[PDB]
């Protein structure tokens, strides 16, 4: 399905640290960037996620803060 | 200050399209990826930021969803 | 793309409140319930959304709070 | 309290998945719709939530995305 | 309504910066702390918010990040 | 780093509830107020957080709702 979210970044799953209700999925999206996503275990199974899966990090623009040194 | 957020991606501001109270800053984070950030104009003033500034897109892991094809 | 968000509620657009950069879209999801979503006007244009369009309200489980009535 | 969040959908809890710190409450809100909510275990205790309790899924308008079929 | 969000901080509104669809309200929550909230102008109308209003800053635990000094 | 987030409230950690992937850190921020924050266990290690650490609750303005009686 097509999503309204402005951040939709392709990457590959390089870690999945499983837990009770939630889990943390890490995507390498190129450029030496990794995005970590905390989602429910139910979703990790439902989408089939495994180390090496192709995926997208989806982030709403209002979820992004800016920082500087 | 050092932040708990799992996602802290360094990038350069490639555009900043202003609006009334809010504003949308776009960061090139390398690998040809861009992050769009909606933050209040007060913060855009306070942090300085100009097209070409070094900055960070900071995203909490709980803000990221995963999608697949 | 298929999404990890546990809440993906089918509905029809019943209103679109335009603004300069943003807008408020309301979806009738059946059962007499409506969802409101604040998204960028750019996404509403790019997505084709119009009053009467079929769409989905997509919500992450961590974004939802639970409430109970004042007498519980 | 009366809450600023734009989405407040009434329903009955059909499951509560307990975990270490967090848990998932599922609401039937009628019309064949269910909302899943990930909240802390402390709130599920304090709110008295049990299977069959009447409750509300509360969602900010800014937390909702729109999707369409491609 | 009774709320699951653990952060429910009583305070008084000290300013309201109005905008097109949304607006920013600032609350004094005691201890010398101020919390800023961006919510739709529709909710600021519906709750009647004014400088001097009693209100609550409501924040979900999953929205709060932790920071420390270098 | 200097952050765009409107809410940065100084406090001391009063408990830390450990979990699988996440944990809940509570801050005394003065005025008898406590902020509860659910963040990843990796962030809790990395920041060194212990009961009694000085820290900040950092919250985006768009994450905050208002309620009245």
């Amino acid at each position: 399905m097509k999503l309204s979210a402005r951040n939709q970044l392709a990457g590959k799953v390089v870690s999945i640290k499983e837990g009770a209700v939630n889990g943390i999925v890490v995507l390498d999206i190129g450029g030496g960037n990794q995005i970590s996503s905390t989602i429910s275990m139910d979703s990790i199974r439902e989408l089939g996620l495994q180390v090496g899966s192709d995926a997208y990090a989806v982030i709403k623009a209002t979820s992004v803060m800016i920082g500087i040194d």
